[PDB]
């Protein structure tokens, strides 16, 4: 009805820019991720996708969201499978969430209660953003953690024949949402206040990697 999926690709264009930009994410980046920190982003995330997920099968039949609900998506047990291997068997007891993270979590439970097709813009910030870089972020984490197998979970997608026909599927769902450019408007708006919730989380990090740096190459120089 109004092609939102372009609108979302050209409109949320300057906040992904900021995203590579962000301290802890150039570092990551050019190779250099830690464990610890990387582990509470992952603990983050998990809380976030968990209240997604939640709220989005109870729409599974809405007149808007049950056009993008895929629940080939749902990176919760993915995203447990990570805790496990970061934290170990005692994960329940040991994850926790930060200031931003709660607020992410805090701000899709509203949208959920008010402004249910805002949702749209939370799973496409996700879930598009999870299907078109998950291959080069599990790489670069990969290599600079040394995860031959286990701790990456989340960027694959098991359930996900062909990617590239499911992202295609995914941003038509979008071109056929019943919504009025109005709308489609408050969306696009939210979409980018997802990536600054997002670009929070990265923020909280930043101390901790610098810690983390500063160990490394102490060590190195002794
Ligand atoms: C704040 C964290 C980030 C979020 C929320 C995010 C989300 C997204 C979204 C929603 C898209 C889909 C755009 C579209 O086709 O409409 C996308 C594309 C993409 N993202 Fe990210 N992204 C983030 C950061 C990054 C980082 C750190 C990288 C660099 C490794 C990256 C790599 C990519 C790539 C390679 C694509 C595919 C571009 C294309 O379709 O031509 N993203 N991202
Ligand atoms: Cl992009
Ligand atoms: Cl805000």
């Amino acid at each position: 009805s109004v092609n939102l999926a372009s609108q979302l690709r050209e409109g949320t264009k300057k906040s992904h820019s900021m995203a590579e930009n962000v301290g802890f994410v150039k570092c990551f980046l050019k190779g250099v991720v830690e464990k610890n920190s990387y582990r509470k982003l992952v603990g983050n995330l998990y809380f976030v996708y968990s209240a997604m997920e939640e709220e989005m099968a109870k729409f599974k039949d809405h007149p808007i969201l049950s056009h993008i609900y895929f629940p080939e998506l749902n990176r919760k047990q993915s995203l447990e499978q990570d805790l496990q291997f970061y934290y170990g068997s005692n994960w329940r007891q040991e994850v926790k969430i930060s200031a931003a993270g709660q607020a992410y979590v805090d701000r899709v439970r509203q949208v959920a209660a008010t402004a249910p097709e805002l949702l749209v813009a939370h799973s496409y910030t996700r879930y598009l953003g999870d299907l078109s870089g998950g291959q080069i972020l599990k790489k670069i984490a990969q290599n600079a953690m040394n995860l031959h197998d286990g701790g990456t979970a989340f960027y694959e997608f098991a359930d996900i024949d062909d990617e590239k026909a499911f992202k295609n599927t995914y941003r038509q769902a979008m071109n056929d949402l019943p919504i009025d450019q109005a709308t489609a408007e408050r969306i696009v708006d939210e979409a980018n206040d997802a990536f600054a919730m997002n670009m929070k989380m990265f923020n909280e990090l930043e101390g901790n990697l610098i810690k983390a740096i500063g160990i490394m190459v102490f060590n190195s120089l002794t």
